[PDB]
Formats: structure tokens, sequence, C-alpha cells
């Protein structure tokens, strides 16, 4: 039930993909389309009926589809092109079942369709080529089985015509001949049928029939061989019979010389079926029987010589000729009988007129009927394969092209196609092979040449593709009767090899370069590698094959080619297939050899290899990276060790093996492509010959690429990013005054200010983008001392700063660069940036964005600059400073300046909101600077030194609360609480690392007028005092006072914090009271938390007296600053003191 | 401070006029508001210290409260004013403000409402709560003394009420803790002191934050307190309310049993576990619909002694609540009190008589609520189940026997009820145990919460761990007992895929020498296409066609009845997917059917109807959102009614 309508899935997902039918892209790299036909395919095995009907439909539905347009005709195409081809597996693919009940679908359903095709066709002259030949294959296969339907079908079409007398041309019916299957049997079928129907048919049927006939009898001969001899075998007069009578109607028939042109072909092959009436014809003639017959074959002899005066004759008498010398060929001969003799009379006459240098035999318009020649000559070599003597006319350098031409393709059917085992085989021409290489020599020669008469040339290229196919199909024909390497030349072997090497970057020849790919990737298997030089076989292939390497991989570096994608993917398999036979060999025999060569050809394989990383085509990246493999297997080979030469012979193995894993993945854009290409060039360690010439020789290509961008008053483009991109991340190799790195950096430097009105703005947009995220961290000491020279120039004597509209451009740029080179943390960077002093450089960067003036344009650099100084000190333990403490001090004095509030509304412009963010900016770098840093001030005057910091401090401590005051809500809630809670953290570090100096000037925030900024300061405070354990160990009844009053205080995140404090004063000044403390966060005190105050106060006065004077005194003086409800609270606990 | 006299002036109508005064009194520290600092020095602070005159000061501070409301200025003010009048007594008035709180609570069993805010007396507590926070602090409620009712009240208002009573009860708890690290009637030795200021700290975590319902809030003090509390009467708002969870209750509620444990170390004989066990004992078993569900779920936490008579009681409110569910259209309200009689039976079962039945009649409960249907029910019921089969090791039960031998032998005596539910649920236990008892546990795949999903993982391993050890089979052997388990583990361990293989890439599962029988072999396929009929996952879609292929082969005739289960799912994926690895089975099983095709069907899609199992692919949907007992829940009352009968006799 289900399984059926699983089946129906199966067969609606293959009409979704036919291209005409919209494509949708379901493809998924055809891949799961191709997927689903061959679960069509194996289905059929079982559900033949059912699968073969759903086919028919989907057949039937595209023929009745009308569609316009260049792109509608080409999808029609390919969609019929593919069922017809499914369609064929299916009933090759069954079994056989040899179910002669398929009649329903044949007769109606299938037939129609497929003849359709073979009609003329003639929309396409290449499209319908292939149809026919895709169809005719379909009807063959068909025709096993099912033989009475289509057979009936003829029978019903020449009845038709045979009663009717109005002559009709529609006889595509009848030239189904040509294709239906035939057997012995079936054969006698077709003649007799067509005996009783000829006479009566047209003149146009007439000829259909016999040419389709004389068609049917190839089919069955080459498809049958056995059936043919045993005809001669045994006599059989049924078969003799029919052909006789046929053979009368047809002669009957022809009475022009046009009429015994058309039909001689066919006669001699009937003539041929009867064996007897051919001796009785050499011998005396019957009155009667055997007069008729021997009057035609006399009469083919006459034309075949010559001796008439009529051309059409004498062209035909060749082809029937030569239908009889092939079909000789297939009789064992062991019966000897008079088939071999009859041919022998007519061969000598017969090879003078084709085989006559002097005068070409011209059929028609060619100039010389090639396909038959090719016919005559195969055939005539395996009646006579000992010593051939026409083949040495050809084979002579003197005789025309087309000579040439019909020997070389004569071998290729030998070599291809031989069915029958006792004909003889190449093997009988390997001594020729020496003349075949002369041949070779002159016609590559003089091919070359012409690219760099009309058509004597173009004869050339002709000749000279097929030769190289020859190669292709069988190698040893032209290496046997090697030379050898001669003392003062060069070899045999080798010749042939350089000749076909230079053919394959040609591009002036696409397909001869195609072709010389594949010939010269065949004598490389294990089988033909022995055959260059038996001798030795292990000393000539790496001498020339390596060689050969060198050649080619030359050529790739040089210049970018239309076919460099597809040479490389031949030059993969070059080295799978040269690993081989370096595997087998060491086995065998160590010994293997390692000449110069092989090093000086090892090289440029990788400095080939690298150049195609930042080649712009992601297929030829993806492939060059995948090549690595090859290169670090053939390390093991050569030496299992690991360490003691997979690391020393290709110091840098252990990278190449992750080329490997990211070039198995998913294909994506060449951007997200080059960043992991640009991450592994990062990791090239050790100096090598490769990488050090890899990087120089694409630097020069880089270096001109430049000028053109430039000087000319965006694929052009797109390939200068990706050589900038690699030649930053590969930079350290190279690395070790004027050198090939240093003026890298100095031209790169000098295009961050490239001002081009024409492409000017993208340039810059990507040397900032890569110098700061992809250079080499190898480059790092070697960019900061240049970046601080440029800058160092932009103050003339005695520290004035020239502005100019340029520099202000180069130092915003240097801004970016540092941000995201600093920001980014990755292996292996740390290390470096200790070398280099960055300080200097970031001194001189404010001065000049300290002078540049107050504009929306110039407010933003300051904010961006704000923001360096803010992550230049998350990585203040990994850079080198040579005086820390003295640097970061000055920053703070410059810094400061800049933070100024309320100048947005003097400003009286909404514009410059920005100075709310330069103010909120420059804060949260004075937090980060201040963390940690003691004061020093500037010895530019003499005064005492602790003197010196009490002033410093109250500097900066008083200009944070002024810009504290203006935050206050009731004198934009976001801003102002952000701007307020930064400018108490920066207080509270100023004052943790200089409590001696600036304790005294703090104790105001105690009773400041913020309760959130009160608590912060008692948090800072119990911090202070538990680190140790006027200095703090001076003033407990200073504090003291400060914990009771804000005790009572009405914020509940103000009295928890105050508990705090109280704390830490117990213990750190062993203060003695009643109950106990313990500090915690967290605690919900209660608001009328009166009468704890009073018991606390009342206990340290009776029995802690010494705090008294300190404690009274401050108590009054937070009398007034209290408001009333708080004042009633200091009259409760101070009085137990009096 | 001379109403001493007056207070008790024989009822002679001048007792009347103190009140009065004491009235009048108030209004003054409500509207002074300046002098405030020295009207509770002097008035209140005094006053406080007069033993015979408090109890009638108290009571008009509640009376005045009252009307105001919960936000109100006069509550809120009154609430303040305690702290100076407890300063004085601090013993006896935090021995009347809490003994009025536990007398109140103890009165909503009257007129019980679906939950404590619809309640007439809600307005009391909450109000009784603000003086429980106030008098916390500095140990001015009577720690030392108070500690079990303290702790009572803190678990039956954790996550109830406004975000401001829910940052009440989180302060409250983290002020009686400090109050123990610095109280010197105890003396706690330097050992326990450290245990309690983790649990101080702990507390504090983002963690806990979550457990009390106050996540969102940065700090608890803040929402707790208002500063405008005299000027302007309290503006609640949002009344969109989070839920509590009864899991949420235990973790709170063996937080604090931990500390209170440290503490009874260095106390000797204590005894403040056992009366707050008691205080829980009495609302665990009595009706209260908003009190029940929480006072179960602490009885079981803390207890720990349980007889057969207390076991009784807890079975039987579980037989109670599921008649309720039925019978009338409130639902939720009575799918708490059963998520909880199944909380407390996973505590009580490890404290039973090691010879007691019901440590193996406690496996059907488990199995009969996991029929239930409900996400909250299914993982309550594993929880029981998992550690009921750990409790039967450790008394070494399962020796010299198999699961299936102990369980079956106990379901005999009340055999004609369960055969009943059998018959509907669609699974049987009689004809094949250890694949009945995977049904169960292959809906615990579909449960929201990644936790239940592992949980049901580590049942499985224990149960096949236990049925090889019977066979002395490596626990990993493949036989017709122990095939189900690994059908169910194929997908999540890998220990179990390696050393079970598909032959067409140790032993291979689906061996036709063992797996001879007709059944055992039509169930092991409903199990692997059930597995992938509602997966959704590219991982365990490519392991289970895999061996889906290999089974179309090895099983020709008995492969029929996995059509309509995997007859949906094929037909899309055939038509749309684009997957190599995925695509690759789904063919080869195509191509099998048609194959084998050309035969009468001998075995038909209702095969498994015959013998019982026509229910097993229906077992594992998805939680139904439409939350409803599955109506066969009148036959799990009847069951439970007899296993009580059978094993609790009386």
């Amino acid at each position: 039930h289900r399984p059926v309508e699983w089946v129906q899935a199966v067969v609606s997902r293959f009409d979704e993909q036919l291209p005409i039918k919209t494509g949708q892209q379901n493809t998924h790299t055809k891949v799961s389309t191709e997927h689903n036909k061959e679960c069509l395919i194996n289905i059929s095995k079982y559900k033949f009926s059912l699968v073969i009907s759903g086919l028919t439909t989907i057949l039937k539905n595209v023929n009745n589809m009308r569609i316009f347009g260049e792109a509608a005709e080409k999808n029609l195409y390919l969609s019929q092109l593919i069922i017809l081809d499914t369609l064929e597996k299916c009933l090759a693919g069954q079994p056989k079942d040899t179910m002669r009940l398929d009649e329903t679908m044949l007769v109606k359903q299938l037939l129609p369709e497929i003849c359709h095709f073979l009609h003329t066709c003639r929309e396409g002259n290449q499209h319908a080529a292939e149809l026919r030949n895709s169809a005719s294959g379909v009807l063959f296969s068909l025709s096993c089985n099912n033989f009475n339907a289509v057979f009936s079908r003829i029978s019903t079409r020449l009845q038709e015509l045979t009663v009717c007398s109005e002559d009709n041309v529609d006889v595509h019916d009848i030239e189904l001949l040509q294709y239906i299957n035939v057997d012995c049997a079936k054969l006698k079928r077709l003649l007799k049928e067509t005996a009783f129907k000829f006479k009566a048919l047209k003149k146009v049927a007439q000829l259909a029939v016999i040419n389709s006939l004389e068609k049917a009898f190839w089919n069955w001969v080459e498809n049958y061989p056995d059936e043919f001899t045993k005809l001669y075998q045994i006599p059989q007069t049924d078969m003799a019979e029919c052909a006789e009578k046929l053979f009368d109607l047809v002669d009957g028939f022809a009475e022009s010389t046009k009429r015994k042109a058309a039909v001689w072909p066919l006669q001699i092959i009937l003539l041929i079926l009867c064996p007897e009436i051919i001796q009785d014809i050499s011998k005396d003639v019957v009155d009667e029987n055997n007069m008729n017959k021997k009057l035609f074959l006399d009469s083919l002899r006459k034309a075949l010589a010559g001796h008439g005066g009529s051309r059409q004759l004498t062209e035909s008498a060749a082809i029937a000729c030569v239908k009889l010398c092939k079909a000789s060929t297939y009789i064992n001969w062991e019966d000897n009988s008079v088939i071999f003799l009859l041919v022998q009379s007519m061969v000598v006459d017969l090879k003078n007129l084709l085989f006559n240098p002097s005068k070409p035999f011209s059929r028609g318009s060619q100039p010389a009927d090639v396909d038959l020649m090719i016919d005559c000559l195969v055939s005539c070599f395996r009646i006579s394969p000992h010593n051939n003597q026409h083949f040495k006319i050809c084979l002579a350098q003197n005789s025309p092209s087309t000579f040439h031409y019909v020997l070389v393709n004569s071998l290729h059917r030998i070599i291809t196609n031989s069915a029958l085992d006792w004909w003889p085989k190449i093997d009988a021409v390997y001594c020729h092979s020496v003349e075949l290489r002369n041949m070779f020599g002159e016609t590559l020669h003089k091919a070359v040449q012409g690219c760099g008469t009309d058509l004597e040339t173009r004869s050339y290229k002709y000749l000279l593709l097929s030769m190289v196919k020859l190669i292709h199909a069988d190698p040893k024909l032209l290496l046997c009767n090697p030379r050898k390497q001669g003392p003062e030349t060069q070899g045999s072997t080798a010749e042939l090899i350089t000749g076909l090497v230079q053919l394959v970057p040609q591009s002036h020849m696409p397909e001869i370069a195609q072709e010389a790919m594949e010939a010269l990737l065949v004598l490389h298997q294990l089988d033909s590698i022995d055959l260059w030089n038996p001798d030795a076989p292990v000393e000539t292939f790496w001498e020339i094959s390596s060689q050969m390497l060198f050649y080619i991989c030359k050529k790739l570096t040089s210049h970018q080619m239309l076919s460099s994608t597809e040479i490389l993917k031949w030059l993969r398999e070059i080295l799978i297939c040269r690993n081989k036979f370096l595997l087998k060999n060491k086995q065998a025999d160590r010994s293997s050899g390692t000449p110069p060569i092989c090093r000086q050809a090892q090289t440029k394989l990788e400095v080939a290899l690298y150049m195609f990383l930042w080649n712009p085509d992601t297929e030829a990246v993806l492939v060059a990276m995948s090549c690595f493999r090859h290169l670090c297997e053939e390390a093991d080979i050569r030496c299992g060790v690991d360490e003691v030469s997979v690391h020393n012979l290709l110091p840098n193995y252990n990278t190449f093996m992750e080329f490997a894993s990211v070039s198995n993945m998913m294909s994506t854009g060449r951007a997200a492509l080059q960043k992991r290409v640009m991450a592994l060039l990062r990791r090239i360690e050790h100096p090598t010959a490769g990488n050090t010439e890899a990087w120089e020789d694409t630097h020069a290509k880089w270096e001109q690429a430049t000028k053109l961008i430039l000087n000319y008053p965006t694929d052009s483009l797109q390939e200068w990013i990706n050589m900038t991109g690699f030649l930053c991340a590969l930079g350290g190799v190279c690395l070790q005054a004027d050198t090939p790195v240093s003026k890298f950096m100095d031209r790169l430097l000098s295009l961050m200010v490239c001002n081009h009105e024409k492409v000017g703005l993208q340039i810059r947009t990507n040397v900032k983008d890569l110098v700061g995220l992809e250079l080499s961290p190898a480059l790092y000491p070697m960019l900061f001392n240049k970046l601080k020279n440029t800058i160092s120039k932009f103050f003339d004597s005695q520290g004035q700063v020239l502005l100019t509209d340029t520099n202000t451009q180069f130092v915003e740029q240097t801004i970016a660069i540092m941000k995201n080179l600093l920001d980014n943390h990755t292996e292996g960077s740390s290390e470096h940036l200790g070398q280099a002093s960055i300080e200097t450089m970031m001194l001189n960067l404010v001065r000049y964005v300290r002078v540049l003036g107050n504009m929306v344009h110039a407010i933003q650099i300051k904010t961006k600059l704000c923001q360096l100084v803010e992550v230049m000190m998350a990585r203040r333990d990994d850079l080198s400073f040579c005086q820390e403490m003295k640097f970061r001090n000055k920053m703070v004095e410059y810094l400061t300046d800049w933070v100024m509030g309320t100048s947005n509304q003097a400003a009286d412009d909404d514009v410059k909101c920005l100075t709310r963010d330069l103010d909120q900016a420059s804060m949260e770098a004075v937090v980060s600077l201040l963390a940690g840093l003691p004061l020093q001030p500037e010895e530019g005057d003499g005064v005492e030194l602790m003197e010196a910091k009490s002033q410093l401090f109250l500097k900066y401590f008083t200009l944070f609360m002024n810009l504290l005051n203006d935050c206050s809500e009731v004198e934009m809630s976001r801003r102002l609480a952000s701007l307020r809670h930064c400018t108490v953290l920066a207080m509270s570090n100023l004052l943790n690392a200089n409590v001696d100096s600036g304790l005294m000037h703090s104790i105001g925030l105690g009773y400041h007028k913020d309760l959130q900024t009160r608590a912060t300061f008692m948090e800072v405070l119990t911090k202070i005092l538990q680190q140790g354990t006027i200095r703090p160990k001076d003033v407990p009844g200073t504090l003291l006072n400060i914990a009771l009053l804000n005790l009572g205080s009405s914020d509940p995140s103000l009295r928890s914090a105050a508990y705090n404090l109280l704390c830490a004063l117990t213990c750190t000044f062993n203060l003695k009271i009643e109950g106990q403390l313990l500090e915690t966060s967290g605690l919900c005190i209660p608001a009328n938390n009166t009468l704890f105050i009073v018991s606390i106060s009342k206990t340290l006065a009776a029995n802690e007296p010494h705090l008294t004077l300190e404690f009274l005194e401050e108590c009054i003086s937070g009398f007034s600053k209290s408001s009333i409800e708080l004042k009633h609270l200091c009259l409760e606990y101070m009085t137990p003191w009096l």
C-alpha cells in the first residue's frame, strides 16, 4: 500500500529537476538530484512496468511543450537527453526476464515518442546529432525482446504503400530497420516479407528498403560473429534461396547507370550469402541460374579497373569492393572458400585506386574520401599482416599528409576495436616504431611554428591531435627500440617527453593542450614507467620526470594564463603518480637518488604552491592547499623516522598538515577564505628557500602592480588586496638598514595617507584594515620604530607642532592601526610587544591632537585617542616601559584639561553634544591611568617633596569635586548617572595609592550632600583600614563620628555601609564595646536606629576616654552640616562624653 | 511612667481611658516628624521598660496599623516604633509578636481558600511580617529560643506576595543567621562558626535571589525599605506575579536544615528539630489547600523517622487528590497536592523498615504516576523511581532475582485491577516486562527540561546493569531480556553503539541467532521506528536509519509492521532532503521493501494489538499542551485503594 506511494515520490522528484522545469537550485551540487536517479534505476528491476510507464509520460509531456529563446532551446535539449539516457539504462539493467508481454506500453505509449527523434530533426545541427545517437541506442535495446511489436509496425507501412498508387514520401517508418537488433532467423523474415511486396512499391520506397536492408546486414555480422561463420561452415539452402529471389528482383529494378550505382553495394552482400553460386560462376555458367550473376560480377571489375568511361560507377565499385573485403575478414579461412580467392582478384586493383600518391581519389567535395581509405587499409592488414607493402607507402615522408592521417587513425582502430581473437594484433607493428617517432617530430615542429598555406597549416594541427591520442591509447608503440642516451646527444624517450610538455601551456591550441596532459599522465603509470629505458628504470625516470616539473612550474609562476587553474589539477596527479613509484622502488631496493636537479626542481614546486594561495580563483586556492599533503607524504617515504628527517628535510612539516584540514570545508566567498589562509600563512616559523623566494618573487609583482593602479589618471584592485594580505602575514620569514622587508613597510606607510581622487579611499580603508588585523607578530618592533620616526618630524625645532592637513590624516590613521593591533589577543604576539618602546610615540601623539583645536571634526579625534589610552592600560604587563610611572603622570596631566563640563550649553549648539561624550570618555581614561599610580611632581622648581605632593593631590581632588557638583540631577539621566559614577571611582583610585598625602584633604567627603556618594567613601575607607592589618592610625576619633552619624541616616544602603566601617574600627583599634560585630553585606538595617547608636556611644565614652578631645571636636563640626532631624540625634549620643 | 496601676484597675472602665491616651501618643509620633529621634528615646524607649504594661501597648499598635492597610503610613510607622519598645524587653516582645503570627496562620484552616493572598486574614499576616523584619536586626527576635518558630514561618512565606514582601523575607533570613554568629548566650565552637559564615555568603548569591523570587533585583535592602515612608503610602503595581515550584522549596528547606544541625552539635540536648517537626506534622495531615502542599514537602525533608501508619495517610491524600481533579473543573488547585505527595515519598522511603512490603509496592505508584501525562507529574515520578532502585540495592534485594521477578511477584494479589489499566494504556506487563517498562521511559526524551532527559538515561543504565547481572553477561551482551534497554540507549551512549555495531558498516545488534522469536523482533522494530517519528536531529536520524535499513534485510517478514510509523516522515524526506549522509539509508529502505514484496503480507500492521502493545508508539508522543487527566484515572484510584487494603490492613 505505502511502498507504491513511496515510489511515486522517487518518480515525481525526477520531473521537478529537469532544466526546462524550474531548476529551483535543488541540485545541491547535483549530488542530491543524481542520487535520486540511481534509486529510480535500481527500483526498475522489480517494478519495471511501473517505472517505465512513468518515464514515458514524462517524455510525452516534454515533447508537447513550446518555448522560445536561446535559453529555452538549450534547456529542452538537455532535458530530453537525460530522460533518454536514463530510460536506456533501465532496459539494459533489467535482467533477461525476456517477458514479451509488454505489448501495451510499446505499441502506443513508447514507440511513437522514440520514433519522433529518428526523423531528420533539422532543428539543431549539433543537437539532433546526439538525440538520434542516444535515441537509437534505446530502440536497439528495446528491440531485443519485443521484436514482433516493432516488426509489425513495418509490415503495416509496406501494405499501405503496396495497395495505394499515389506515391508518398513518409517512408520514415520503413527506415527503422537500421537499428532493430537482428538475428539469423529474424533476418530471414525481413528478406521474405520484403521480397513479396518489393515489386509493387514506389520508386522512393524501393531505395529506402534497399539502404536500410543493407545496413541490417552489418548489425547481424557484428553482433553475432559466430553465426556468420557457420553459414559457410555448413550449407543452408533456406538462407540461399531467399537471397537469390531478392537478388533477381533488385537487378530487375536497376537499369540505368544511376540506378546500378545505388544498388551495387547491396547486391554483393546477397551474392556473398549464397556461397556455391560463386564457385559455379568461376566454372562454367548455367543457362539462367548463374547467368545474371556472372554478368554482374564481371561488370563490376571493368569499372574497378577504370576501363569504363564512367566516373559514377568507378566510385560505386570502390564502395562495393571494400565491403566485400571487410566481410571476408570474419570468415575463419579454414574453409578457404572462394571468398578468399575472389577478394585476391580485386585487392591489387583496389589499392592502386585508393593508395596512388600521384592521383588522389576524390569521391566528392572532400579532397579524398578519408573514411573509405581507413576501411580498406585496416581490412587488408588483417588479411595479410606479416609484411604489408602499403604501410610503407603511407609511412613514407614523401607521401601527402592525408596518407599520414589515414595511417594513424588506421592504427587507432586496431588497438580499440578487435573483437575476434584469431585476428592479428598491434604487436606486429612495433617494428615500425622508429619511423613513427620521426613523423611525430616533424609534424610537431611545423604545427607549433604556424601558430607562433591556409589549409596546409590547418592540416598539420589535425594530424598532430591524432598522433597525441595514439600515445594515449598505447605508449609502447612509440617507445620500442629506444636509442639510449648518446654521449653528446639526448636519447629518444627524452626527446618524446620534451615535445609533449611544450604543448601544455600553449593556449593557442586548447584542444591539443588538454590531450597532451592526458598523454603525459599515462606515461607515468607504474606499468609504463619501465618502457622509458629498460636498462635502468629507476635512474632515467627522475632525470626526466623531475626535469619536466622544473619546466612547467617555472611557467606557472611567471605570469597568469587562462588555463592556469587546469594545469594545476593535472599537476596534482603527477605528484600522486610519482610517489607510488618512489614507494615501490624504495621497498624493493633503497640503495632513490637525489641529484641536484631533484633539489633544484623541488624548490620551484614550493615557490609556485605558495604563490597560488593569493590567487583570486577560489578553486585554484583550494586545490593548491591540498597539494601540500603530496609534498608531505613524500617526506615519510624518503625517511620513515619522524624526528631525524621529517622535521629536518621539510622543516615546516607540522603546519603543512593544517592546510589539508581547512581545504576540507564548505566553500565560502573569497573574503572568508582569505581569513583562514592568512592565519596559517602566519605560522611559518622556519626560514626556507621556498618561503624566502615566494616572498620576494611576489613582492616584485606587487610593487609594479601598485604603480599601474595609482599612476593611471574592480577585479584589478581585488588582486592588489590579495597580494598585500599574503605579503604581510608571511613577512616574518624574510626578516633579516636597506632590505626588501624594510622597503615594504615604508611603501606601506606611504599609502595610509594616499590622496588619490579616483580610488584613493578604498586603498586607505584596506591598508588600515590589514596592517592592523593581519600583520605578522614578528614585525611589530619594526612597525613601531618607523611609525615613531614618521611622527617625530611632525614637531619642528623647539617642540612646536606644524599642523598640516595630511599630517592630521596620518595621526587619525595611526590611532586606528594601533587600537586594532593592541585590542586583539593572538598567539605569539605578546613575546614581541616587549621588544619595542611605545612610550615616546604615545606622548607625542597627544600633543598634536592637543593643539588641533575645537570643532565637530577635531573632537571625534580627541574621543578616539582617549579610548586608545584605555586599551593601552589593559596590556601594560605585556608592553615594555623604560619609565612607567614618570610616563603615567604626564598623561594624567595632559588628559585632565579635556574634561570640561557644561560647555555644550554655552556653545548653544546641540551639534556639540559630543563634548559630553569626550568628558565621559576622558574620565574612563583617567580611571585606568590612576589605578595604582603614586604621585610624582616634576622638579622644575625647588620645593620640599612632601609638600610638593600634597599640593599636587589637592590639584586633582578639587577638579573631580567640581565636576561632581555639576552632575547632581537637580542642577540625560543616564549620562549623568554614568559620569557621576565614574567621577567617584576615579577619586577612589587617587586616594588609595596616596593615603599619606591625601587623607587630610579627603575627610570632607564624609558629610557630602549626595547620599549615594557618602556610601562609597566609607567603603573605600573600610578597605584602607584592613589592608594595613595625617596617618590613618592617628584619627580613630575622627572616623568614629562618621560611622555613628551615618547609622541614623535615611538611605537603606548607607546604614549598611556605615555598619561595616564601624566593625573595621573595633578590630583595627581594639575598641571595647558591649556586644559583637561581624562584617557583612546584604543586611536590612532598620530606619529607627536610635537607641542602638546611643548604646554604643555610651559604652565607648565610659571606657575609652582618650578619644574624647578629637571625638568632640568632630561631633560639633558635624552638627552644623547635618539637617534638623539629624541634629536631634547628635545631641543624644554626644552627652555621654561630657 | 505611672500607668502601671491603671492598666489593671479592676476593669473599672478606667482601663478604657489609658488606651485612649496611648492612641493619642501614637498620633504625635506620626505627625511630629522632626522630633522623631527624640520621641523614641523618651516616650517609647522608657514606656517600653514597664513589663506589666507591655501587653496592652502592643495591642494598640496592631489595631492602629490594621485600619491603614499593608502599605499605609500609619502601619508603616508602627513597624518602626516597635524597635524602640522591644529594646527594653527583647525576650517578651519577640515571644509575643511571633506568638500572634503562629496563631493567624493556624486559623486559615477554618475557611480554606485557594491561596493565602485571597484569604480574609491576609492583611493581618502581611503587617505582622513587617514587624518581624525590623525586630530581626541586632538579635531583637530572640533566636536562641525561637529559631524553630522562625524557620517554620519562613517556609510558609518564601516567594509569596508583592515584590516588596518577597525582598523582606530574604532580608529576614539574612538577619537570623547574622544574629547566630554574634550571640553570646550560645557558645559555638570555632568549627561551627565557620559553617555559618559560609551560609551567610551563599544566601547572597544570584542563585538564591532566584529561589526566593526576586531575580532582576540588584539589592534586596533597597526594595525592602522605602525612603518616603512617612509622607505617602506605598503604591504597589505590576500585579503580574511569578510562580513557585515545590522543588525550589526543597533547596531552601535543606539549606536551613543544614544550618540548624550545625548548631545542635554544640548546644547539648537541643530540642529545635523536634519542635519544628511537630509544627510541620500538624499542617501536613490537615486539609488546607493553601498550606498542605508546602507542609508535605517540608515534613519529608526534615523528618528522621516514619512509620507505616504515617505512610498510609500520605498515600491516601494522593488517592483523594486524583478523585477531585476529574470531578470538578478546578484542576491546577489539586495538581499541586499530587506533585507534593510524590515528592514526600521520595524522601521517606530510605527511612522505612528494612523488611517492609511497601519497599517494593512503591514501584507501582511511581509507574502509575508517569501515566498521567503532565510535565510536572512525570518529572516527579522519575525521582521516586530512580531512588526506588537505589534503595532496593542497598537492601540487597536484586541479588538472586531479576527486576521482572521482584515487582511482578508483589503485584499478583491485586492483579485484577492492574489488568484493566494495561488494556487502556496500551502496554502489557504479563506479556513482556522489559518492553512495557521502556514504553514509560521513552517519553522522558520529550521533556522540556534538559535535566529530566539525563535522569531517564541513568534510569536505563541502572536497569541494564541489573538484568544482565542476573545472567552474568558482562553488562553489554544482547539477549531477549537485555535488548529493549539497548535500543533506547543506542542514540545517547557511545559505548552501546561501539560495542553493538551494525553488521554492514564486537557483536552486532539484530543477531538472528538469538532474536529468533517473531514477537521479540516485532517489538524491537517499533522501538526504533518510534524514536525517529518524533526525533528532530541530524546526528540521531543518521544513526537510527542505518539500523532500520539493515533491519529491512535481516527481518524481511516482520518489517511490514513498521510502515505507517515510517510512512509519513520518509515520504517527506524523499521529496526534499538534500543530504548524502541521511539520504543513503532511506533509499536502502525503499529498495528492500519492493524486493521483498510479491508475497501476501504474513504479518499485518495490527499484529501488535493481538498481544497487548497497541499503544507503544502513542505513549511516547510529546507532552500535551492541553493539560488534562487522560480520564482513565478512574482506575488509578481503585488500584491505589486496593494497594492500601492489601498491604496496610490496619
